[PDB]
């Protein structure tokens, strides 16, 4: 025999303000399951995932979680980690999702979260001073280039069309050779970076010859730009920084800095000719898994569910997970007014979303030691230790080292 009731465990992190509406969620979900109950278990980003790393070790983790993307290759290298989602179909409607955004959770043939909503690297342009320049957003690589001239002559040295931080000039260059080749960036596999050493030596190519075109400030400026905080910095605020590639989900910060009436309006993504591919790098922004030894997977799979798809459940979530990538989660939040396609983080994630987008990524293309690495090759171009060919040997090398430690056995 069983019981008259269901005990649930869920975790999640963030601020009081995640924690609010998902507290209200769960007493929504006991109001329509109330032999289902849920301890929620929270905190702030900070040692979460070591708590919940040595919970997962135990198998001590609870029933449903948050979890992060580059969790999975954490925990679920072979996709047994957490459960397995496609098993509790039956409770957890994925017909509200999409094979693209589903496949980036999936682990060797295991669904292993639910991504809640998804963002990629865009171009957002400051309008008064592409005004000012006389100049239309750029729809090719080479327009991008081409403004960086007519930025640095008709306005000043001072203007760039756009200020980049090294890891979303990064992505950015991905983004070209994805579009030019149409191969994968990471050979998951064989724990190494997939380009062959030419490629490398053009991904670096490209970034000098950007900055040579002033494009963007090179890295002589990174006194200036090097934050996390850029959008304060009077350049930004006047205007001077006339642009950002970067996460849809995150642009508010930008938006807001800016001295009205100027706005960060959504920018063409510039494509090579016939390009079948855009590259973006697509990345859920967090996900909902269910533990891989829960007693009570259907029951896990019904929170998930309500929390993702249901009326009461979306309406109090909100958008305090980023815009939900559920169908019936976006058409409740436009027809409620909470959703606007007019705003900036919408429209650009629902012009990513339409773009074309054949290769994937892997979360080892995130991983703050390569970000690092690339600081320290771009930095050796433009303070003239190593020409572009050295740079690139150096960051294959010291690349693959990175990944193969990150990828297991670090050490
Ligand atoms: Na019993
Ligand atoms: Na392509
Ligand atoms: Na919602």
């Amino acid at each position: 025999g069983s019981h008259m009731e269901v005990n649930l465990r869920m975790s999640w992190w963030g601020g009081n303000g995640r924690h609010q509406v998902t507290l209200k969620a769960l007493e929504e979900f006991h109001k329509q399951h109330p032999n289902i109950n849920v301890k929620a278990e929270y905190t702030g980003w900070d040692g979460h995932l070591s708590r919940l790393t040595t919970q997962i070790a135990g198998g001590t983790e609870p029933d449903v979680m948050q979890t992060n993307w580059n969790w999975l290759p954490i925990f679920s290298k072979d996709g047994t980690g957490f459960y397995n989602l496609f098993s509790v179909k039956e409770q957890l409607d994925l017909a509200q999702f999409d094979p693209k955004e589903l496949q980036q959770t999936t682990v060797n043939g295991k669904l292993n979260g639910i991504p809640i909503s998804v963002t990629a690297m865009i171009f957002y342009f400051n309008d008064a001073t592409w005004a000012k320049a006389g100049l239309e957003y750029p729809k090719t690589w080479d327009e991008l280039l081409a403004a960086g001239k007519v930025f640095k002559e008709k306005l000043g040295d001072q203007y760039y069309p756009v200020v980049l931080c090294a890891g979303q000039t990064l992505v950015l260059i991905r983004s070209y050779m994805t579009q030019k080749y149409n191969i994968p960036t990471i050979d998951e596999a064989n724990k190494k970076f997939a380009y062959s050493p030419e490629q490398w030596v053009e991904f670096f190519t490209m970034y000098k010859t950007m900055v040579d075109n002033h494009v963007m400030p090179s890295t002589k400026y990174y006194a200036s730009f090097g934050k996390s905080n850029h959008y304060e910095m009077k350049p930004w605020i006047n205007g001077e920084w006339a642009g950002t590639y970067m996460w849809n989900s995150t642009i508010t910060k930008y938006s807001d800095n800016l001295t009205k009436p100027a706005k960060l309006v959504l920018g063409p993504y510039p494509m090579l000719p016939g390009a079948k591919d855009a590259g973006l790098f697509f990345l859920p922004a967090q996900m909902l898994s269910i533990g891989k030894s829960t007693k009570h997977p259907q029951e896990s799979a019904m929170l998930i569910n309500f929390l993702l798809n249901s009326k009461e459940g979306v309406e109090a979530l909100g958008l305090e997970r980023g815009v939900p990538l559920s169908a019936t989660a976006v058409t409740q939040l436009r027809a409620s007014g909470v959703i606007k396609d007019e705003d900036p983080s919408v429209a650009g994630l629902n012009m990513a979303l339409e773009l074309p987008h054949k290769m994937t990524t892997s979360p080892y293309f995130l991983d703050w030691q390569i970000w690092s690495l690339f600081l320290d090759a771009i930095q050796y171009i433009d303070y003239g230790q190593k020409t572009v060919q050295e740079t690139a040997e150096y960051f294959n090398k010291q690349g693959d080292r990175i990944l193969k430690r990150a990828m297991r056995g670090s050490l």
